């Protein structure tokens, strides 16, 4: 396998100015025409001139119009064009191709590609050469003249990046446009569109300058009353954006454009973002609520590119974090604001703590800039993104709001329309840091081990209180485990923010301060302290770490009580739940391996419980807050805590504790459960996709939360509120009814009513896949084979595959099989689908990360089927580097 290492980047020994394309696109073929006007860089030793080409079929190459031939001034192996380095010139030069492409057999969605009725391309990261030869690497910035021509009936709608200056007909009934892109850009960002598409349009005015900009959004017909909440959230990115960072959009028209056959989410191509549709379309009577934060935590990533990533783009692949953690972290910050609710930060920290924090204790373990890659496409990873803006966000703790706001312009200003490192924007940080601590000597050199340390620090705590000086003190360490990419792990720069509440009347005892600790270990000691307190530490979760509170079960309680901090108070439940969950698996864990004939479990704390009644019941306490409350925490969390992981002893543990609360509090949550409806189900607003109440949402979470464990209890008569939750008009409503329906005979009636309800629209039937595939049936595996020969078929959709197969690898007792047949199940359908969607097929993988955390026998079973894959012929480069870096071969 082919190998690229951070430290060897050089720039390259050529330049692209200007790029003149002309895509003819056919029934049958698209045509694509290229003029590369290029020139030698100061850094050209003269040597062969290659660029990237995949799959490309030549009909002519030439240079300053001689045109060159095959095996006498070139060579193409179907990946690189070689130019021989003696007819290449050494001035400005035209290097001009064509080719010919193949959109609708393009099923990897990579390139230029159909979907549905429409061609959309799509470049990030190596896609560009799928299309045209290029220097495909983003640190070859140019500019871009685009001609899209098609059959005017088909294909009436052609986009480019930029500002369409001409439409013309074409002989034949066809027809043309053309787009001048004036801001240089890498070949990443190229887009075009051609379809029958229908829009919504609004004009939007910038704050300072006062610029016309036209928004447009785009769908095929059938789906053009699912884009208006799209558009909203567009015109509130844009307003964020202007407010918080005083950035303005740059160009006279931006659109966004769905389509059904997507890769990933979205994409950011300038003044051209292109959408999956689930993270585009939705309407109130056809989409669940999830579906409304999706598309405003896409619209607005894909919208604060156009600074991070697009106006300030990466000097070459390593430094993907720099664009995709700051953008997170600007997405983030942004949806806090739009929903006002403490439950977004708690869905960032809980993705963070299962999904991240089980890579970084995998074998694909990785820093945020990693030292080395094959395939780019494989380090697209939560890793990247997650740990990223988690890295970005603790800037803004350290600095506060002002002087993070003063690094931030330092940086977009400075690099602004080029190319930048992750050091670049710590240098930033670093003058907003000497600004703040009124010291030019103070520098943040240790932030950047954020970059390249891998694995999650653990940071751990004592303390100790002098009741006659009235004086309190908090030791603290840190420490990361080696791995593969250190043996030595050094300090970070930690930054804890906490608080100190006082354990007799619920109060909060000094002015929230943010530690900051640097050493591998450091005692902070504060005076004027009362009473003894009970620490509020890691505030709004504020560093990316495993916390160790060495905090008693009655210290916690206390915090989930009374403590301001939503994180704190759902961190303390949390580790309330997991010392329960260690002790009970290991309880039953023992009792399975003795085959003991009686043994005992620890009960759940009966304050614990007495504490979520109390909120429960508390009128004026928050529904999202209490909606994360009642569950335990998520599989991928506790499996950091455990090795070796029996998963039927952990599904049996969870069942336990479940039913230890539940039977204390299911009246409760019935009570609450009735209660909630009327504020809950509430029909303002339900024609206004303009506008979203999220806490009225969560409303609705927190009763669908309820039923659930409701259900699950087989709760005297809940049957009957499971039938009319399913003529509820809200689609989060009627689909929980599937759901939970799992439990009773009525599941196939339920299955077979929501089916009808889900059919004509595709992103509904895609939740109504979700739906089936999650749920708790014993027979779940009989339901699978029944939406592959029903519902999924032949489909190559990319929402359709993983619709019908990830929720079902969630589901512990029954995908974890003892047989293996979960396992073998998925491996069959990765290894179908890498044959022509290789990305696709490496999402599918993710069951097995957590392989070597697994009991021995489910550890084999995994090996076995990874193996398996790994010998299929003509697997995938993106499926063989993933497989073979999880199983410690590379
Ligand atoms: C933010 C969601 C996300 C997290 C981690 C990794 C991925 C890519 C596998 C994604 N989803 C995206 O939609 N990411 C795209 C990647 C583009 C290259 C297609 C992106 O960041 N859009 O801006
Ligand atoms: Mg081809
Ligand atoms: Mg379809
Ligand atoms: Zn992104």
């Amino acid at each position: 396998p082919k190998i690229h290492y951070r430290k060897d980047y050089k720039p390259s020994g050529f330049i692209i100015n200007n790029v003149t394309l002309n895509i003819n696109i056919h029934d049958n073929e698209t045509i694509v025409r290229s003029v590369l006007d290029m020139d030698i860089s100061k850094h050209n030793v003269g040597e062969d001139l290659v660029f990237d080409g995949v799959g490309l079929k030549i009909n002519e190459i030439s240079i300053n119009n001689k045109k060159l031939v095959e095996g006498e001034e070139y060579t193409y192996d179907n990946e690189f064009l070689t130019i021989f380095s003696k007819f290449v010139p050494k001035s400005k030069f035209a290097f001009s191709s064509e080719v010919i492409i193949h959109p609708e057999t393009n099923y990897a969605l990579t390139g230029l590609y159909k979907s549905k009725n429409i061609i959309v391309s799509q470049c990030e990261a190596t896609g560009f050469r799928r299309i045209t030869f290029f220097i495909d690497r983003p640190d070859m910035m140019a500019k871009y003249d685009v001609t899209v021509t098609a059959d005017k009936e088909k294909y009436p709608v052609l986009l480019s990046n930029g500002d369409k200056v001409n439409e013309f007909e074409i002989p034949g009934g066809r027809h043309g446009a053309r787009f001048n892109d004036p801001h240089l850009k890498p070949c990443y960002l190229f887009a075009v569109v051609a379809g029958d598409l229908k829009h919504l349009s609004a004009t939007y005015i910038t704050k300072y300058t006062k610029k016309k900009v036209e928004l447009y959004v785009f769908s095929e017909e059938k789906y053009v009353s699912k884009l208006q909440w799209a558009l909203e959230c567009l015109k509130k990115s844009m307003a964020f954006d202007e407010d918080y960072f005083g950035l303005e959009y740059d160009l006279s028209r931006l659109n966004l454009v769905a389509v059904s056959d997507f890769n990933v989410g979205a994409m950011e191509n300038k003044g051209l973002n292109i959408f999956n549709a689930n993270s585009l379309l939705a309407s109130k009577k056809n989409s669940i609520d999830f579906s409304y934060a999706r598309i405003l935590t896409v619209v607005g990533h894909e919208y604060f590119h156009n600074y991070t990533g697009n106006r300030v783009t990466l000097r070459d692949w390593f430094q993907l974090t720099l664009k995709e953690g700051l953008t997170v972290h600007r997405e983030n910050l942004f949806s806090e604001e739009m929903t006002k609710t403490v439950t977004t930060r708690l869905s960032h920290v809980d993705l963070l703590r299962s999904v991240q924090f089980l890579e970084d204790s995998s074998p694909l373990s990785h820093p945020i800039r990693p030292e080395s890659y094959v395939s780019m496409e494989n380090f697209y990873t939560t890793t990247v993104y997650d740990k990223g803006s988690e890295v970005m966000r603790m800037y803004l703790t350290i600095l506060g709001e002002e002087y993070y706001k003063k690094g931030f312009d330092i940086y977009i200003k400075k690099n602004d329309g080029n190319t930048a490192t992750c050091e670049d924007f710590n240098y930033a940080m670093e003058q907003a840091y000497k600004m703040k601590k009124a010291d030019n000597s103070a520098n943040l050199n240790q932030y950047l081990l954020w970059f390249s340390q891998s694995g999650t620090p653990h940071v751990s705590f004592k303390y100790n209180y002098d009741a006659e000086k009235k004086q309190y003190s908090i030791h603290v360490n840190q420490y990361t485990k080696p791995d593969e990419n250190q043996k030595e792990k050094k300090p970070l720069f930690i930054p804890i923010s906490v608080g100190l509440i006082n354990p007799e009347n619920g109060k909060e005892m000094i002015s929230q301060t943010t530690l900051e600790l640097t050493k591998e270990s450091d005692t902070f000691v504060f005076n004027n302290i009362a009473v003894k307190p009970i620490p509020s530490l890691f505030r709004g979760f504020s560093a990316p770490v495993y916390i160790e509170d060495n905090l008693t079960d009655e210290e916690r309680i206390l915090l989930l009580k009374y403590d301001s901090d939503a994180f704190v108070r759902y961190n303390s439940c949390t580790n309330i739940y997991m010392k329960q969950i260690l002790m009970n698996y290991n309880e039953f864990l023992k009792a399975k391996n003795e085959k003991l004939e009686s043994f005992n479990l620890t009960p759940v704390n009966a304050q614990f419980i007495d504490a979520i009644k109390y909120l429960l019941e508390d009128p004026h306490a928050d529904a999202g807050f209490k909606s994360y409350i009642v569950s335990l925490p998520q599989d991928r969390y506790i499996i950091n805590f455990v090795s070796n992981l029996d998963t039927d002893v952990l599904a049996d543990t969870k069942e336990y504790i479940y039913k230890q609360i539940g039977d204390k509090l299911n009246d409760v949550y019935y009570k609450m459960f009735k209660s909630l409806e009327a504020k809950a189900d509430d029909l303002t607003y339900f024609n206004d996709e303009s506008h979203v109440d999220f806490d009225q949402m969560n409303m609705r979470t927190l009763r669908n939360t309820l039923l659930s464990l409701l259900s699950k209890a087989q709760y005297p008569n809940i049957l009957n509120e499971i039938i009319e939750h399913s003529k509820s008009p809200y689609p989060s409503n009627w689909l929980t009814s599937l759901s939970v329906s799992a439990y009773f005979d009525k599941y196939f009636e339920l299955y077979d009513k929501t089916y009808k309800l889900s059919k004509d629209d595709e992103l509904l039937l895609q939740e109504w896949l979700k739906t089936v595939s999650r749920s708790d049936r014993k027979d779940i595996y009989e339901i699978l084979k029944k939406l592959e020969n029903e519902v999924l078929k032949d489909s190559k959709n990319p929402n359709d595959i993983r619709a019908v197969y990830l929720p079902f690898t969630n589901n512990l007792r029954r995908f974890h099989d003892i047989s293996g047949k979960g396992y073998k199940l998925i491996a069959e359908v990765i290894t179908k689908t890498d044959k022509f969607n290789p990305m696709v097929a490496t999402q599918l993988c993710e069951p097995f990360k957590l392989w070597n955390k697994l009991d021995t026998k489910r550890q084999e079973l995994m090996l076995n089927e990874m193996n398996t894959m790994l010998q299929e012929p003509n697997i995938s480069n993106n499926l063989k580097e993933y497989l073979l870096r999880l199983t410690n071969k590379l």
